[PDB]
Protein backbone atom coordinates (compact mmCIF):
# COMPACT_ATOMS: atom_id res chain seq x y z
CA UNK A 1 0.00 0.00 0.00
CA UNK A 2 2.07 3.06 -1.25
CA UNK A 3 1.15 4.29 2.31
CA UNK A 4 3.05 1.99 4.05
CA UNK A 5 5.98 2.09 1.51
CA UNK A 6 5.76 6.31 1.86
CA UNK A 7 6.48 5.69 5.86
CA UNK A 8 9.44 2.79 5.16
CA UNK A 9 10.80 5.68 2.45
CA UNK A 10 10.91 8.07 5.00
CA UNK A 11 11.98 6.31 7.95
CA UNK A 12 15.10 4.92 5.81
CA UNK A 13 15.84 8.02 4.36
CA UNK A 14 15.82 9.77 8.12
CA UNK A 15 18.49 6.66 8.77
CA UNK A 16 20.93 6.99 5.97
CA UNK A 17 20.71 10.51 6.13
CA UNK A 18 21.27 10.75 9.88
CA UNK A 19 24.19 8.21 9.78
CA UNK A 20 25.52 10.71 6.80
CA UNK A 21 25.80 13.48 9.03
CA UNK A 22 27.76 11.20 11.83
CA UNK A 23 30.56 10.92 8.84
CA UNK A 24 30.20 14.36 7.95
CA UNK A 25 30.77 15.26 11.58
CA UNK A 26 33.84 12.51 12.02
CA UNK A 27 35.57 14.73 8.68
CA UNK A 28 34.89 17.56 10.78
CA UNK A 29 35.87 17.35 14.43
CA UNK A 30 39.35 15.31 13.30
CA UNK A 31 40.13 18.69 11.00
CA UNK A 32 38.78 21.04 13.96
CA UNK A 33 41.40 18.77 16.48
CA UNK A 34 44.08 19.61 14.10
CA UNK A 35 43.58 22.80 13.63
CA UNK A 36 43.09 24.04 17.52
CA UNK A 37 46.38 21.99 18.48
CA UNK A 38 48.13 23.81 15.63
CA UNK A 39 46.60 27.06 16.37
CA UNK A 40 48.06 26.38 20.34
CA UNK A 41 51.31 25.40 18.95
CA UNK A 42 51.67 28.67 16.73
CA UNK A 43 50.48 30.74 19.94
CA UNK A 44 53.54 28.85 22.13
CA UNK A 45 55.85 29.54 19.45
CA UNK A 46 55.00 33.54 18.95
CA UNK A 47 55.18 33.92 22.97
CA UNK A 48 58.65 33.45 23.04
CA UNK A 49 60.60 36.71 23.44
CA UNK A 50 62.48 37.57 19.81
CA UNK A 51 65.50 36.57 21.85
CA UNK A 52 64.32 33.41 21.80
CA UNK A 53 64.14 33.32 17.86
CA UNK A 54 66.65 35.28 16.30
CA UNK A 55 69.22 32.70 15.87
CA UNK A 56 69.06 29.29 14.37
CA UNK A 57 70.98 27.83 17.98
CA UNK A 58 68.19 29.57 20.15
CA UNK A 59 65.51 28.24 17.31
CA UNK A 60 66.85 24.50 17.77
CA UNK A 61 67.43 24.89 21.79
CA UNK A 62 63.86 27.02 22.62
CA UNK A 63 61.40 25.46 19.85
CA UNK A 64 62.13 22.25 19.31
CA UNK A 65 61.28 21.07 22.56
CA UNK A 66 57.78 22.67 21.99
CA UNK A 67 57.68 21.01 18.73
CA UNK A 68 58.60 17.26 20.08
CA UNK A 69 56.23 17.76 23.34
CA UNK A 70 53.35 18.96 21.33
CA UNK A 71 54.11 15.64 18.44
CA UNK A 72 54.38 13.62 21.41
CA UNK A 73 50.86 15.02 22.92
CA UNK A 74 48.86 14.27 19.73
CA UNK A 75 51.50 11.33 18.22
CA UNK A 76 52.21 13.51 15.14
CA UNK A 77 54.57 11.89 12.58
CA UNK A 78 56.23 14.99 11.84
CA UNK A 79 55.84 18.44 13.86
CA UNK A 80 58.50 21.25 12.04
CA UNK A 81 59.32 24.66 12.04
CA UNK A 82 60.87 25.73 8.34
CA UNK A 83 62.72 29.03 8.10
CA UNK A 84 63.15 31.75 5.30
CA UNK A 85 66.81 30.55 5.01
CA UNK A 86 65.56 27.19 3.74
CA UNK A 87 66.30 25.50 7.00
CA UNK A 88 63.67 23.39 9.19
CA UNK A 89 63.45 22.39 12.46
CA UNK A 90 62.29 18.69 11.93
CA UNK A 91 60.87 16.89 15.15
CA UNK A 92 60.15 13.31 13.67
CA UNK A 93 58.59 10.16 14.67
CA UNK A 94 61.42 7.47 15.98
CA UNK A 95 66.65 15.94 19.77
CA UNK A 96 64.91 18.31 17.13
CA UNK A 97 67.77 19.07 14.01
CA UNK A 98 67.48 21.66 12.22
CA UNK A 99 67.95 20.50 8.60
CA UNK A 100 69.18 22.31 5.44
CA UNK A 101 68.92 19.62 2.96
CA UNK A 102 64.87 19.40 2.67
CA UNK A 103 64.01 22.19 -0.19
CA UNK A 104 60.85 23.38 1.55
CA UNK A 105 60.06 26.53 -0.28
CA UNK A 106 59.14 24.10 -3.50
CA UNK A 107 56.66 22.40 -0.86
CA UNK A 108 53.01 23.25 -0.91
CA UNK A 109 52.43 23.54 2.92
CA UNK A 110 55.46 26.14 2.67
CA UNK A 111 54.11 28.06 -0.12
CA UNK A 112 50.50 28.10 0.88
CA UNK A 113 51.01 29.45 4.35
CA UNK A 114 51.98 32.48 3.19
CA UNK A 115 49.56 33.18 1.10
CA UNK A 116 46.90 32.91 4.05
CA UNK A 117 46.64 33.90 7.21
CA UNK A 118 44.40 30.73 8.00
CA UNK A 119 45.93 27.47 8.72
CA UNK A 120 46.48 25.63 5.39
CA UNK A 121 45.28 21.49 4.91
CA UNK A 122 47.00 20.41 2.49
CA UNK A 123 45.35 16.80 0.66
CA UNK A 124 46.84 13.44 1.81
CA UNK A 125 50.12 12.62 0.02
CA UNK A 126 53.21 10.55 0.80
CA UNK A 127 55.29 12.66 3.28
CA UNK A 128 58.81 12.58 2.05
CA UNK A 129 60.89 12.00 5.87
CA UNK A 130 58.39 9.39 6.66
CA UNK A 131 57.76 7.92 4.17
CA UNK A 132 53.72 7.91 5.06
CA UNK A 133 50.28 9.32 3.95
CA UNK A 134 49.74 12.15 5.72
CA UNK A 135 47.47 15.00 5.60
CA UNK A 136 49.81 18.61 6.89
CA UNK A 137 48.43 21.47 9.03
CA UNK A 138 50.93 24.31 7.94
CA UNK A 139 50.88 28.01 9.39
CA UNK A 140 53.04 30.96 9.07
CA UNK A 141 53.93 32.28 12.37
CA UNK A 142 54.25 35.77 13.25
CA UNK A 143 55.80 37.99 15.90
CA UNK A 144 54.71 41.60 16.10
CA UNK A 145 54.18 41.32 12.37
CA UNK A 146 57.25 39.53 11.87
CA UNK A 147 57.31 36.35 9.94
CA UNK A 148 59.20 33.67 12.22
CA UNK A 149 58.90 30.78 10.01
CA UNK A 150 56.42 28.19 9.10
CA UNK A 151 55.17 25.75 11.09
CA UNK A 152 54.18 22.23 10.00
CA UNK A 153 51.89 19.83 11.35
CA UNK A 154 52.23 16.12 9.97
CA UNK A 155 48.82 13.19 11.04
CA UNK A 156 48.89 9.98 9.36
CA UNK A 157 45.58 10.19 6.75
CA UNK A 158 45.24 6.42 8.16
CA UNK A 159 44.05 8.14 11.46
CA UNK A 160 41.06 9.58 9.56
CA UNK A 161 40.58 6.50 7.50
CA UNK A 162 40.24 4.54 10.74
CA UNK A 163 37.80 7.05 12.14
CA UNK A 164 35.46 7.14 9.08
CA UNK A 165 36.01 2.95 9.07
CA UNK A 166 34.48 2.71 12.34
CA UNK A 167 31.22 5.01 12.30
CA UNK A 168 28.29 3.09 11.17
CA UNK A 169 26.13 2.97 8.12
CA UNK A 170 28.17 2.23 4.55
CA UNK A 171 29.14 5.50 4.42
CA UNK A 172 32.70 6.53 2.96
CA UNK A 173 34.49 9.36 1.37
CA UNK A 174 36.09 10.56 -2.33
CA UNK A 175 39.17 13.12 -2.02
CA UNK A 176 39.43 16.14 -4.06
CA UNK A 177 39.97 14.18 -7.27
CA UNK A 178 37.04 11.65 -6.85
CA UNK A 179 39.01 8.67 -5.85
CA UNK A 180 38.22 6.59 -3.14
CA UNK A 181 40.11 7.72 0.38
CA UNK A 182 38.19 5.83 3.33
CA UNK A 183 34.93 3.46 3.85
CA UNK A 184 33.15 1.25 6.42
CA UNK A 185 33.44 -1.64 3.94
CA UNK A 186 36.69 -2.14 3.31
CA UNK A 187 36.19 -3.81 0.01
CA UNK A 188 35.18 -0.83 -1.47
CA UNK A 189 38.50 0.26 -1.28
CA UNK A 190 39.24 -1.89 -4.59
CA UNK A 191 40.66 0.75 -6.84
CA UNK A 192 39.16 -0.86 -9.74
CA UNK A 193 35.52 -0.29 -8.51
CA UNK A 194 33.56 2.20 -10.44
CA UNK A 195 31.82 4.80 -8.33
CA UNK A 196 30.22 6.30 -11.36
CA UNK A 197 26.55 6.08 -10.89
CA UNK A 198 26.29 6.94 -6.62
CA UNK A 199 28.86 10.21 -7.97
CA UNK A 200 25.80 10.79 -11.08
CA UNK A 201 23.30 10.80 -9.10
CA UNK A 202 25.29 13.34 -6.16
CA UNK A 203 26.15 15.81 -9.19
CA UNK A 204 22.44 15.36 -10.36
CA UNK A 205 20.49 15.74 -6.70
CA UNK A 206 22.91 17.76 -4.51
CA UNK A 207 23.86 17.83 -0.80
CA UNK A 208 21.93 15.79 1.55
CA UNK A 209 19.20 14.76 -1.05
CA UNK A 210 18.42 11.00 -0.81
CA UNK A 211 18.18 9.30 -4.16
CA UNK A 212 17.90 5.90 -5.76
CA UNK A 213 20.36 4.76 -8.40
CA UNK A 214 21.01 0.94 -10.07
CA UNK A 215 23.20 -1.58 -9.77
CA UNK A 216 23.23 -5.16 -11.50
CA UNK A 217 19.76 -4.20 -12.13
CA UNK A 218 18.69 -3.47 -8.43
CA UNK A 219 17.82 -0.24 -6.90
CA UNK A 220 19.69 1.25 -4.12
CA UNK A 221 19.52 4.69 -2.22
CA UNK A 222 22.14 7.19 -1.32
CA UNK A 223 23.42 10.11 -0.04
CA UNK A 224 26.01 12.52 -0.35
CA UNK A 225 26.97 15.67 0.74
CA UNK A 226 30.58 17.93 0.54
CA UNK A 227 32.30 18.00 3.31
CA UNK A 228 35.50 20.43 2.88
CA UNK A 229 37.29 19.49 -0.14
CA UNK A 230 35.72 15.78 0.45
CA UNK A 231 32.45 14.16 -0.90
CA UNK A 232 31.07 11.77 1.82
CA UNK A 233 28.25 9.18 0.85
CA UNK A 234 26.21 6.89 2.15
CA UNK A 235 24.14 3.68 0.16
CA UNK A 236 21.92 0.66 1.00
CA UNK A 237 19.81 -1.44 -1.08
CA UNK A 238 16.32 -0.42 -1.51
CA UNK A 239 15.04 -3.47 0.09
CA UNK A 240 14.27 -1.85 2.82
CA UNK A 241 11.09 0.00 1.06
CA UNK A 242 10.05 -2.93 -1.35
CA UNK A 243 10.04 -6.09 0.12
N1 LIG B 1 55.57 15.93 5.26
C1 LIG B 1 56.57 16.97 4.93
C2 LIG B 1 57.86 16.68 5.71
C3 LIG B 1 58.93 17.69 5.51
C4 LIG B 1 59.14 18.67 6.43
C5 LIG B 1 60.14 19.57 6.22
C6 LIG B 1 60.90 19.53 5.08
C7 LIG B 1 60.79 18.46 4.25
C8 LIG B 1 59.75 17.59 4.43
C9 LIG B 1 56.86 16.92 3.44
O1 LIG B 1 56.94 15.80 2.90
O2 LIG B 1 57.02 17.98 2.81
CL1 LIG C 1 41.57 17.39 7.86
Amino acid sequence: DPFTKTSLYESTLKNQTDLLKVTQSTVEDFRSTNQSFTRALEKDIANLPYQSLITEENIINNVGPILKYYRHSINALNVYLGLNNGKVLLSQKSMPELRDDLDIKTKDWYQEALKTNDIFVTPAYLDTVLKQYVITYSKAIYKDGKIIGVLGVDIPSEDLQNLVAKTPGNTFLFDQKNKIFAATNKELLNPSIDHSPVLNAYKLNGDNNFFSYKLNNEERLGACTKVFAYTACITESADIINK
